[PDB]
């Protein structure tokens, strides 16, 4: 293969290949870091659909991960 | 290739593709029609992790429909 990675396994903000992976409230795809970083500015909003958070969920990652592993093994390259 | 559709794709209980895709707060992937179902039945708890659920959030799909699109589109087959 050995072509460019698909948008879906990188971040938009990271522009590169995401370490921890983690869904926001709104269904959101952002890195571990980057959320720590919007936690601890005091941020409530998802900038990037533009919306509030009125509430928090427990949705780390999912399928996600498993499409990433799948499409990892194809091209046996390890995980970040 | 994509010789057989992904496991992810289709649901975890029915194992066939789904139409309307809803996550949970516990970042479960289950069917729209197998969520009323469960709600009828008068359980508001994820049964895949063992946890109940206190609250609610708007993730009825996100990257994992970027992911089908793109599986589609390389076989040039519509959406489910």
């Amino acid at each position: 293969g050995a072509m460019i990675i698909p948008d879906e396994f990188r971040c938009p903000i990271s522009l590169e290949l995401m370490q921890d992976p983690v869904i926001v409230s709104s269904g959101q795809t952002y890195e571990r870091s980057c959320i720590q970083k919007w936690l601890d500015s005091g941020h409530k909003t998802c900038p990037k659909t533009q919306q509030p958070l009125s509430h928090t969920s427990l949705t780390p990652n999912f399928v996600l991960k498993s499409l990433i592993s799948q499409w990892c093994e194809a091209n046996g390259i390890e995980l970040p």
